[PDB]
Protein backbone atom coordinates (compact mmCIF):
# COMPACT_ATOMS: atom_id res chain seq x y z
CA UNK A 1 0.00 0.00 0.00
CA UNK A 2 3.20 2.44 0.87
CA UNK A 3 5.16 0.40 -1.66
CA UNK A 4 5.89 3.01 -4.67
CA UNK A 5 8.06 2.13 -7.86
CA UNK A 6 10.82 4.37 -8.13
CA UNK A 7 13.40 4.64 -10.91
CA UNK A 8 17.22 6.07 -11.16
CA UNK A 9 16.98 9.39 -11.64
CA UNK A 10 17.51 9.80 -15.83
CA UNK A 11 14.98 7.65 -16.49
CA UNK A 12 12.46 9.25 -13.25
CA UNK A 13 12.92 12.76 -15.31
CA UNK A 14 13.07 11.18 -19.07
CA UNK A 15 10.01 9.26 -18.47
CA UNK A 16 8.07 12.14 -18.16
CA UNK A 17 9.04 13.32 -21.88
CA UNK A 18 7.32 12.40 -25.12
CA UNK A 19 10.86 11.65 -26.69
CA UNK A 20 11.60 8.93 -23.93
CA UNK A 21 13.03 5.38 -25.65
CA UNK A 22 12.17 2.69 -22.80
CA UNK A 23 15.81 1.28 -23.04
CA UNK A 24 16.81 -2.32 -23.88
CA UNK A 25 16.65 -3.75 -20.39
CA UNK A 26 12.91 -6.23 -21.23
CA UNK A 27 13.31 -7.01 -17.05
CA UNK A 28 12.79 -3.34 -16.25
CA UNK A 29 9.23 -2.36 -18.72
CA UNK A 30 7.26 -4.07 -16.26
CA UNK A 31 7.96 -1.57 -13.50
CA UNK A 32 8.26 1.02 -15.85
CA UNK A 33 4.53 0.66 -16.89
CA UNK A 34 3.32 0.12 -12.93
CA UNK A 35 5.38 3.50 -12.02
CA UNK A 36 3.04 5.02 -15.10
CA UNK A 37 -0.09 3.36 -13.73
CA UNK A 38 0.48 4.54 -10.25
CA UNK A 39 1.57 8.60 -11.34
CA UNK A 40 -0.96 8.81 -13.77
CA UNK A 41 -3.74 6.64 -12.21
CA UNK A 42 -3.27 6.59 -8.21
CA UNK A 43 -1.64 3.67 -5.92
CA UNK A 44 -5.03 2.50 -5.65
CA UNK A 45 -6.24 2.38 -8.86
CA UNK A 46 -5.41 -1.58 -9.04
CA UNK A 47 -4.61 -3.95 -7.13
CA UNK A 48 -0.92 -4.45 -6.72
CA UNK A 49 -0.72 -8.21 -7.00
CA UNK A 50 -3.74 -8.53 -9.57
CA UNK A 51 -1.53 -5.85 -11.82
CA UNK A 52 1.64 -7.77 -11.49
CA UNK A 53 -0.08 -10.82 -12.63
CA UNK A 54 -2.18 -9.36 -15.18
CA UNK A 55 1.45 -7.01 -16.85
CA UNK A 56 2.82 -10.60 -16.86
CA UNK A 57 0.19 -12.53 -18.53
CA UNK A 58 -0.02 -9.60 -21.24
CA UNK A 59 3.47 -10.32 -21.93
CA UNK A 60 3.60 -13.97 -22.06
CA UNK A 61 0.59 -13.04 -24.67
CA UNK A 62 2.97 -11.01 -27.51
CA UNK A 63 4.71 -13.02 -29.93
CA UNK A 64 9.04 -12.83 -30.05
CA UNK A 65 8.14 -10.42 -33.95
CA UNK A 66 10.55 -8.02 -34.69
CA UNK A 67 8.42 -4.46 -34.22
CA UNK A 68 4.36 -5.69 -33.19
CA UNK A 69 6.32 -6.98 -29.89
CA UNK A 70 5.92 -6.20 -25.85
CA UNK A 71 8.21 -3.33 -26.14
CA UNK A 72 5.99 -2.11 -28.75
CA UNK A 73 3.22 -2.02 -26.25
CA UNK A 74 5.03 -0.46 -23.77
CA UNK A 75 6.60 2.04 -25.84
CA UNK A 76 2.46 2.77 -26.89
CA UNK A 77 1.48 3.12 -23.26
CA UNK A 78 3.87 5.52 -22.21
CA UNK A 79 3.28 7.61 -24.91
CA UNK A 80 -0.67 7.39 -23.41
CA UNK A 81 1.05 8.61 -20.22
CA UNK A 82 3.05 11.45 -21.51
CA UNK A 83 -0.25 12.80 -23.09
CA UNK A 84 -2.21 12.70 -19.90
CA UNK A 85 0.32 13.67 -17.70
CA UNK A 86 0.14 16.71 -20.06
CA UNK A 87 -3.82 16.83 -19.92
CA UNK A 88 -4.18 16.22 -16.11
CA UNK A 89 -8.01 17.60 -16.12
CA UNK A 90 -9.18 16.39 -19.38
CA UNK A 91 -10.12 12.50 -18.66
CA UNK A 92 -12.26 11.03 -16.16
CA UNK A 93 -10.93 8.70 -14.01
CA UNK A 94 -12.33 5.67 -16.07
CA UNK A 95 -10.34 7.03 -18.90
CA UNK A 96 -7.19 7.20 -16.81
CA UNK A 97 -7.31 3.45 -16.09
CA UNK A 98 -8.71 2.33 -19.37
CA UNK A 99 -6.44 3.80 -21.69
CA UNK A 100 -3.12 2.80 -20.09
CA UNK A 101 -4.01 -0.83 -20.61
CA UNK A 102 -5.81 -0.33 -24.19
CA UNK A 103 -2.15 0.74 -24.74
CA UNK A 104 -0.65 -2.22 -22.99
CA UNK A 105 -3.24 -4.65 -24.47
CA UNK A 106 -3.77 -2.99 -27.93
CA UNK A 107 -1.44 -5.94 -30.33
CA UNK A 108 -1.99 -8.92 -27.99
CA UNK A 109 -1.23 -11.76 -30.03
CA UNK A 110 0.11 -9.64 -33.59
CA UNK A 111 1.51 -12.40 -35.65
CA UNK A 112 4.00 -9.76 -37.75
CA UNK A 113 1.15 -9.87 -40.42
CA UNK A 114 -1.73 -6.74 -41.74
CA UNK A 115 -5.37 -7.28 -42.08
CA UNK A 116 -5.11 -7.26 -45.15
CA UNK A 117 -2.48 -10.52 -45.52
CA UNK A 118 -5.07 -12.85 -42.96
CA UNK A 119 -8.15 -12.10 -45.82
CA UNK A 120 -5.51 -12.91 -48.83
CA UNK A 121 -4.74 -15.28 -46.55
CA UNK A 122 -8.24 -16.75 -45.87
CA UNK A 123 -6.91 -17.32 -41.97
CA UNK A 124 -9.90 -17.97 -40.12
CA UNK A 125 -9.97 -14.75 -38.29
CA UNK A 126 -10.85 -13.03 -41.58
CA UNK A 127 -14.07 -14.85 -41.03
CA UNK A 128 -14.84 -14.71 -37.63
CA UNK A 129 -14.15 -10.51 -37.80
CA UNK A 130 -14.82 -9.07 -41.61
CA UNK A 131 -13.11 -5.47 -40.53
CA UNK A 132 -10.17 -4.59 -38.21
CA UNK A 133 -9.26 -8.71 -38.18
CA UNK A 134 -6.27 -8.23 -35.66
CA UNK A 135 -8.07 -5.05 -33.86
CA UNK A 136 -10.95 -7.41 -32.46
CA UNK A 137 -8.62 -10.12 -32.19
CA UNK A 138 -6.52 -8.07 -29.73
CA UNK A 139 -9.71 -6.76 -27.86
CA UNK A 140 -10.64 -10.46 -27.33
CA UNK A 141 -7.60 -11.22 -26.16
CA UNK A 142 -7.71 -8.29 -23.61
CA UNK A 143 -11.13 -10.20 -22.53
CA UNK A 144 -9.89 -13.66 -22.00
CA UNK A 145 -6.91 -12.42 -19.70
CA UNK A 146 -8.74 -10.22 -17.69
CA UNK A 147 -11.13 -13.61 -17.13
CA UNK A 148 -8.34 -15.66 -15.89
CA UNK A 149 -8.47 -15.99 -12.01
CA UNK A 150 -6.56 -13.71 -9.99
CA UNK A 151 -5.72 -11.23 -13.26
CA UNK A 152 -9.04 -8.77 -12.92
CA UNK A 153 -7.83 -5.56 -12.22
CA UNK A 154 -10.89 -4.33 -12.44
CA UNK A 155 -12.96 -6.10 -9.93
CA UNK A 156 -13.20 -3.31 -7.49
CA UNK A 157 -15.65 -1.20 -10.00
CA UNK A 158 -19.75 -1.32 -9.79
CA UNK A 159 -21.32 -3.58 -12.89
CA UNK A 160 -21.82 -0.24 -14.98
CA UNK A 161 -18.16 1.14 -14.43
CA UNK A 162 -16.60 -2.29 -15.58
CA UNK A 163 -18.62 -2.13 -18.67
CA UNK A 164 -17.83 1.75 -19.48
CA UNK A 165 -13.87 1.18 -18.88
CA UNK A 166 -14.88 -2.08 -21.27
CA UNK A 167 -16.06 -0.19 -23.66
CA UNK A 168 -13.33 2.62 -23.87
CA UNK A 169 -10.28 -0.69 -24.22
CA UNK A 170 -12.40 -1.97 -26.92
CA UNK A 171 -13.07 1.62 -28.90
CA UNK A 172 -9.82 2.43 -27.76
CA UNK A 173 -8.19 -0.88 -29.32
CA UNK A 174 -10.24 -0.65 -32.59
CA UNK A 175 -9.36 2.84 -33.23
CA UNK A 176 -5.61 1.24 -34.03
CA UNK A 177 -6.77 0.00 -37.39
CA UNK A 178 -5.48 2.82 -39.26
CA UNK A 179 -8.07 2.12 -42.33
CA UNK A 180 -10.48 3.59 -39.78
CA UNK A 181 -7.96 7.04 -38.41
CA UNK A 182 -8.23 8.60 -42.05
CA UNK A 183 -12.08 9.14 -41.65
CA UNK A 184 -11.58 10.08 -37.81
CA UNK A 185 -9.07 12.90 -38.08
CA UNK A 186 -11.09 14.12 -41.24
CA UNK A 187 -14.39 14.20 -38.97
CA UNK A 188 -11.92 15.44 -35.88
CA UNK A 189 -10.65 18.32 -38.52
CA UNK A 190 -14.67 19.64 -39.21
CA UNK A 191 -15.66 19.42 -36.12
CA UNK A 192 -12.45 21.53 -34.59
CA UNK A 193 -12.76 24.22 -37.22
CA UNK A 194 -16.21 24.76 -37.65
CA UNK A 195 -16.00 24.89 -33.53
CA UNK A 196 -18.42 22.40 -33.54
CA UNK A 197 -15.83 19.70 -31.13
CA UNK A 198 -17.57 19.20 -27.80
CA UNK A 199 -15.54 16.72 -25.00
CA UNK A 200 -18.64 16.84 -23.30
CA UNK A 201 -20.39 15.20 -26.04
CA UNK A 202 -19.71 11.11 -25.63
CA UNK A 203 -19.25 10.43 -29.34
CA UNK A 204 -16.87 13.59 -29.52
CA UNK A 205 -14.77 12.22 -26.51
CA UNK A 206 -14.36 8.70 -28.26
CA UNK A 207 -12.95 10.28 -31.32
CA UNK A 208 -10.43 12.21 -29.55
CA UNK A 209 -9.71 9.26 -27.58
CA UNK A 210 -8.82 7.50 -31.18
CA UNK A 211 -6.93 10.13 -32.83
CA UNK A 212 -5.09 9.99 -29.03
CA UNK A 213 -4.60 5.33 -29.88
CA UNK A 214 -3.25 6.41 -33.34
CA UNK A 215 -0.90 9.29 -32.08
CA UNK A 216 0.68 6.50 -29.18
CA UNK A 217 0.52 4.05 -31.84
CA UNK A 218 2.79 6.07 -34.34
CA UNK A 219 4.99 7.49 -31.70
CA UNK A 220 8.09 5.85 -32.76
CA UNK A 221 8.35 8.39 -35.78
CA UNK A 222 8.39 11.23 -32.56
CA UNK A 223 11.57 10.13 -30.69
CA UNK A 224 15.26 11.42 -31.49
CA UNK A 225 16.51 10.34 -35.02
CA UNK A 226 18.50 7.40 -33.98
CA UNK A 227 15.70 5.45 -32.33
CA UNK A 228 13.31 6.60 -35.37
CA UNK A 229 15.75 5.06 -38.05
CA UNK A 230 16.50 1.55 -35.92
CA UNK A 231 12.42 1.62 -35.16
CA UNK A 232 12.07 2.02 -38.77
CA UNK A 233 14.21 -1.15 -39.68
CA UNK A 234 12.17 -3.21 -37.12
CA UNK A 235 8.81 -1.94 -38.71
CA UNK A 236 10.52 -2.89 -42.47
CA UNK A 237 11.88 -6.57 -40.92
CA UNK A 238 8.02 -6.80 -40.59
CA UNK A 239 6.84 -5.53 -44.11
CA UNK A 240 9.54 -7.47 -46.01
CA UNK A 241 8.44 -10.94 -44.06
CA UNK A 242 4.82 -10.21 -44.99
CA UNK A 243 5.94 -9.40 -48.96
CA UNK A 244 7.82 -12.55 -49.17
CA UNK A 245 4.34 -14.39 -47.70
CA UNK A 246 2.22 -12.28 -50.25
CA UNK A 247 4.98 -13.68 -53.25
CA UNK A 248 3.94 -17.49 -51.41
CA UNK A 249 0.32 -17.17 -52.50
CA UNK A 250 1.31 -15.80 -55.85
CA UNK A 251 0.88 -11.81 -55.05
CA UNK A 252 2.99 -9.21 -55.99
CA UNK A 253 3.47 -7.19 -52.92
CA UNK A 254 2.93 -3.30 -52.37
CA UNK A 255 5.93 -1.35 -52.87
CA UNK A 256 6.25 -1.03 -49.10
CA UNK A 257 6.16 -4.54 -48.21
CA UNK A 258 9.01 -5.51 -51.14
CA UNK A 259 12.74 -6.54 -49.80
CA UNK A 260 13.94 -5.89 -53.50
CA UNK A 261 12.92 -2.43 -53.01
CA UNK A 262 14.77 -1.19 -50.03
CA UNK A 263 15.70 2.01 -52.72
CA UNK A 264 12.32 3.11 -52.26
CA UNK A 265 12.02 3.30 -48.30
CA UNK A 266 12.99 6.83 -47.85
CA UNK A 267 10.26 8.33 -50.49
CA UNK A 268 7.91 5.62 -48.57
CA UNK A 269 8.53 7.19 -45.18
CA UNK A 270 8.18 10.95 -47.07
CA UNK A 271 4.46 9.89 -47.91
CA UNK A 272 3.91 8.31 -44.64
CA UNK A 273 4.89 11.23 -42.71
CA UNK A 274 3.20 13.61 -45.27
CA UNK A 275 -0.41 11.35 -45.51
CA UNK A 276 -0.54 10.02 -42.03
CA UNK A 277 1.85 10.81 -38.96
CA UNK A 278 2.17 14.85 -39.74
CA UNK A 279 -1.93 15.30 -40.05
CA UNK A 280 -2.06 12.97 -36.67
CA UNK A 281 -0.42 14.92 -34.67
CA UNK A 282 -1.50 18.10 -36.20
CA UNK A 283 -5.25 17.84 -35.16
CA UNK A 284 -3.91 16.05 -32.05
CA UNK A 285 -2.19 19.16 -31.07
CA UNK A 286 -4.91 21.95 -32.23
CA UNK A 287 -7.14 19.60 -29.76
CA UNK A 288 -4.90 18.89 -26.73
CA UNK A 289 -1.82 22.12 -27.20
CA UNK A 290 0.54 20.14 -24.68
CA UNK A 291 1.09 17.21 -27.19
CA UNK A 292 2.68 19.94 -29.71
CA UNK A 293 6.25 18.24 -29.03
CA UNK A 294 4.58 15.43 -30.41
CA UNK A 295 4.38 17.28 -33.85
CA UNK A 296 7.65 19.35 -33.46
CA UNK A 297 9.70 15.64 -33.15
CA UNK A 298 7.66 14.05 -35.91
CA UNK A 299 8.86 17.09 -38.23
CA UNK A 300 12.29 16.68 -37.28
CA UNK A 301 12.22 13.30 -38.19
CA UNK A 302 10.45 14.13 -41.89
CA UNK A 303 13.33 15.91 -41.92
CA UNK A 304 16.20 13.87 -41.62
CA UNK A 305 14.54 11.37 -44.23
CA UNK A 306 14.34 14.12 -46.53
CA UNK A 307 17.91 14.74 -46.06
CA UNK A 308 18.90 10.63 -46.42
CA UNK A 309 17.00 11.11 -49.61
CA UNK A 310 19.47 13.88 -50.88
CA UNK A 311 22.58 11.75 -49.84
CA UNK A 312 23.47 14.11 -46.88
CA UNK A 313 23.10 10.90 -44.78
CA UNK A 314 22.25 7.44 -44.56
CA UNK A 315 20.46 4.59 -43.61
CA UNK A 316 23.33 1.18 -44.02
CA UNK A 317 19.81 -1.14 -43.29
CA UNK A 318 18.98 0.37 -46.83
O1 LIG B 1 6.13 3.23 -42.28
C1 LIG B 1 4.97 2.86 -41.92
N1 LIG B 1 3.95 2.71 -42.84
C2 LIG B 1 4.13 2.93 -44.20
N2 LIG B 1 3.10 3.03 -45.11
C3 LIG B 1 3.59 3.23 -46.40
C4 LIG B 1 2.62 3.35 -47.54
N3 LIG B 1 1.94 4.60 -47.70
C5 LIG B 1 1.23 5.05 -46.51
C6 LIG B 1 0.86 6.52 -46.65
C7 LIG B 1 0.17 6.88 -47.92
C8 LIG B 1 0.82 6.24 -49.09
C9 LIG B 1 1.04 4.80 -48.85
C10 LIG B 1 4.98 3.32 -46.43
S1 LIG B 1 5.69 3.15 -44.89
C11 LIG B 1 4.50 2.59 -40.51
N4 LIG B 1 3.23 2.10 -40.33
C12 LIG B 1 2.82 1.87 -39.07
C13 LIG B 1 1.49 1.32 -38.87
C14 LIG B 1 0.56 1.40 -40.00
C15 LIG B 1 1.09 0.06 -39.61
C16 LIG B 1 3.67 2.18 -37.96
N5 LIG B 1 4.87 2.72 -38.12
C17 LIG B 1 5.35 2.90 -39.40
N6 LIG B 1 6.63 3.38 -39.63
C18 LIG B 1 7.64 3.60 -38.67
C19 LIG B 1 8.79 4.38 -39.00
N7 LIG B 1 9.79 4.64 -38.11
C20 LIG B 1 9.60 4.11 -36.87
N8 LIG B 1 8.53 3.36 -36.43
C21 LIG B 1 7.56 3.12 -37.32
MG1 LIG C 1 -2.15 -2.97 -34.22
ZN1 LIG D 1 0.42 -1.09 -32.40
Amino acid sequence: GLMQFTLPVRLCKEIELFHFDIGPFENMWPGIFVYMVHRSCGTSCFELEKLCRFIMSVKKNYRRVPYHNWKHAVTVAHCMYAILQNNHTLFTDLERKGLLIACLCHDLDHRGFSNSYLQKFDHPLAALYSTSTMEQHHFSQTVSILQLEGHNIFSTLSSSEYEQVLEIIRKAIIATDLALYFGNRKQLEEMYQTGSLNLNNQSHRDRVIGLMMTACDLCSVTKLWPVTKLTANDIYAEFWAEGDEMKKLGIQPIPMMDRDKKDEVPQGQLGFYNAVAIPCYTTLTQILPPTEPLLKACRDNLSQWEKVIRGEETATWI
